This record gives structure tokens, sequence and C-alpha cells, in this order.
């Protein structure tokens, strides 16, 4: 391991998974891909199949009890856990990744990138049987109120949203708790729409409140709730106040 | 376009993006993978890139009123949207994954699989133009209250989800709007965690309440505020009831 890039906070993320070449899509493009390439971030891959000693390499299994689907069948997957958790040494915290589990906002992922090392378990089918959640998994985590067909999309969702909190990795995320103000670039004028005067102003203090405004009035009228979260300061207090006049 | 799989509900997705090989984590593997090889699912690209007409093939702009960050250039997104819509016909409605949009969650999934044409728009750096919002954008929705660096990810977040809810992809999504029940597989005894009897029981009906009690229980301990979007039936009431009981 060598290189010039500060790597002080590096991550390292093992995951489990049936389909490792699906974290391609982060490992080798974009902002990720450039922080794998400076060895900011390391993803390895252990794929369950590799752990299986039948002919057909089976990784699923009848649930208990009957219904519909399968799971994964729990020896293949115990012994790529084993195997990662044996890789990352002492210090790695092991996530599942659920619609049943703790949901992902940027406070859990600032609170998830202070690990220095995560195992991301990504289950296919109807999920992993319990008893691995009680002795194999530290939390289980979701990315939101929805169904996937698994785990690895919401796993390579929480890498690059950890990723961003790297030192480096980046060349402001919910900035005050707020959603994110209107940004132009050019042209000036676009289907007759012309980018507001002050942003061309060069008046850096005007410019800095009327984005804080915008993102004050955008979180009122299309998150209420996240304001209910707030302390705001003075200053963001009064420029609500106008906010809401002007649009009353 | 050809094959004998039942296709009637089939969907098309357009997608623009600066990185369409992120995309193959769908395409090529998996549940989704089959839906796109048997025609019930299309993903089709296009890359702001192939829209420039510098020698450097510029797909970045500075915003209006400085500030850290680039935004997609504006020619070369805008000309990559009209081309989606040429090609995806009458009834496409074009989303913008970001984080300032309307929250995703399982009942605006299904709202989203209604459509069988949509255009995702993949937004990279600090995102796109207003006003392309306003001119180009039917709906903005964010996958979950987190920032990554770019749209590909909630894009195929997206597309995963909607694709579940189209006849033929399956071989009980938050059923009743609950956490989903614990499964188990074998073997019976796993590090001394023996399976719920009654899974073993063959009694359908003891084993259907049981899970149904169960996604009650876990939903009450972990997403209590999921119950108060819920009117629940008279068993789910009585069933509820008894897990507080004995929970206290
Ligand atoms: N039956 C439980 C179960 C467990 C695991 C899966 C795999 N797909 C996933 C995983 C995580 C999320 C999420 N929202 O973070 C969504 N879909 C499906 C079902
Ligand atoms: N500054 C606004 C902006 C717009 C677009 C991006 C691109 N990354 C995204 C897009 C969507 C989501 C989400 N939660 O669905 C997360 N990250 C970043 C910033």
């Amino acid at each position: 391991s060598s290189g010039l890039v500060p790597r002080g906070s590096h991550m390292w993320i093992g995951v489990i998974s049936l389909f490792p070449e699906m974290f391609k899509a982060i490992t080798e493009f974009g902002v990720t891909g450039r922080a794998v390439k400076h060895n900011l971030l390391k993803v390895e891959c252990w794929n369950p199949r590799d752990f299986t000693f039948d002919k057909h390499k089976t990784v699923d299994d009848r649930p208990y009890g009957g219904g519909p689907g399968m799971l994964m069948m729990v020896q293949p997957l115990r012994d790529a856990i084993h195997t990662a958790k044996a890789a990352a040494g002492e210090g790695a915290k092991v996530i599942y990744l659920s619609p049943q589990g703790r949901k992902l906002d940027q406070g859990g992922v600032t609170e998830l990138a202070q690990n220095q090392k995560l195992i991301l378990v990504c289950g296919r089918y109807e999920g992993i049987d319990e008893r691995l959640i009680q002795t194999e998994i530290d939390e289980e985590w979701s990315i939101g109120d929805y169904v996937l067909t698994g785990g690895e999309l919401p796993a390579m969702t929480l890498i690059d949203a950890v990723a961003r909190f790297i030192p480096g990795v980046l060349g402001d995320s919910f900035a005050d708790g707020l959603l994110d103000c209107p940004h132009y670039t050019r042209p000036e004028v676009l289907e007759g729409l012309t980018v507001p005067p002050v942003l061309m102003s060069g008046h850096h203090e005007e410019i800095r409140k009327w984005r804080l405004k915008q993102s004050l009035q955008r979180t009122w009228l299309r998150r209420p709730e996240l304001l209910e979260g707030l302390a705001l300061t003075d200053e963001q207090r009064k420029l609500l106040k106008e906010a809401q006049a002007e649009h009353n």
C-alpha cells in the first residue's frame, strides 16, 4: 500500500455479495473511483458462492413455515462473513442493509463515517436468517422505506455517502440542515429565464444571504418537518420571516 | 422487439448520465438483469459528453455568484434531455433525482411504476441549473435525506424499486404497511438459537398469525410512526395488543 495522496482517514469497506461486479459502478467511476485509485477508500468483496461445497454452488434455501420466497443459505453466507471479519481484524462493525433497519440520513452517514472499517452484508431473496442478524450483525440500516431486489444498491449508496466525508475525496451537505439553494450557470438567459441579478453582482455577503433565504424558503415550502429539527440562528429566523412575508 | 415472456406492462426508462456504464450494475445482474433480457424492462442511456462540441468535451460549468462547486453544463445536458424525449415519444415523465426532491417511499414507487415511460436525469457536481428544472423536469424525487456524488445510484435505486412492481419480474413489500417478520432457514439450531416451533408445525393459519404479530411488534418497537399511517384490522389490533402485553 503506497502513494502521495494524504490518506490519514482512509476507510476500508468489506462487502458480502452474490454480485460483487455491481460494486464496479462505485469503484471504477467518478469521485468514488478516484477515492479507490488514491487509496482513500478500499472496497473488498467476498461472494458466498465461493464458500459453497455442492456441485451447483447453492446460495439460497427454503424458509421454515413456507411462504413464497427463498432466503440466503446460512452456511455460505456465514462463512463469507467470518472470512471478511478475519481479514478486517479488530474494530470492523458489520452492517446489514434492510428495509427493517435504522433509517439512514446525513447525520447517520457522519456517525457511520467515524468507523475506519465497515463490513456491509448484502441480502438477496427475502433476506437472511434472523439468527445471523443476532450473531453476526452489529447494526441494521435502511436507505429508505422501499424494497429492492438486493442490498447491493443500498450498500453502494452508503459507501458513496460515507466516502464524501473522507478528507481528500471531494475537490455544504444539507448546509445548515436545510435543502440546498437554487444554482445557475451559463447562459444568463435560458428560455426567457434570467439568472437572479444578485448572483451577477459580485457582492459576496448579499449572495450568501440570498442563498440562505432561498434554502430556508425551499425547506419551509417542501420539507417543513426539517425546520422543526433546527434551532435557527438570529439571521436565519429573520430571512425565513422575510421569505414567509414575501410568499404571503 | 420479440420474445415469449408476457410483457404487457413493460417499462421503458431513459437515463441521462455522464457514467452510463454504472447502469450495468442493474442491467447485467440478478432480477433486474433478467427483466432487461426478457424485455419487461428497457434501460436506454444518453451521455451529455456525446452532446459536447469543444475539443475537451466539457460537461461542467461555473456557478453564477461563485462558491466552491461546479454545475452540469446546460447545453450538453439540455441536448441529451431533448434527444431522450424525442426517442421516448409522448407520455414520458422526466424525473430529476436530488436531495431537494419529494421523498421516495414504497407508495411513491407504486405511483411511479404506473408510468410506462420515465426519463431519469442524473446530476453530477452540485447538480443542474434551476431553469432546467423549471423547463425540462416533470418531478423531482429524493431516495433519502443524504447527499451522494451523483444521481446515478438514486436512479438505479428507483429503477430496481419500480421493476419489482412490473408483472413477471418477480418469481409482500412492507406487507400491510408493516416491517417484514423474521425469517429462518436451515439449520434448526444455530449457535444455540432454535427456529420458533410454530414455523415447524405445518399449521398455515398459526404461522400466518405469528408472522403478522411479529411484524406488528417489530414495527411498534422500531418504527412506531409507521403504525400511525395505518387503520389496523381487528385481527391486527388484537395481535399488537397481545405483543405489547407480552413485551411489558
Ligand atoms: N424481507 C426482508 C428483506 C431484507 C433484505 C432485502 C434486500 N433488499 C433491500 C435491502 C435494503 C433495502 C433498504 N431500503 O435499505 C431495500 N431492499 C429484501 C428484503
Ligand atoms: N446541490 C443539489 C444536488 C443535486 C444533485 C446531486 C447529485 N447527487 C444526489 C442526487 C440525489 C440524491 C438523493 N438523495 O436522492 C443524493 N445525491 C447533488 C446535489
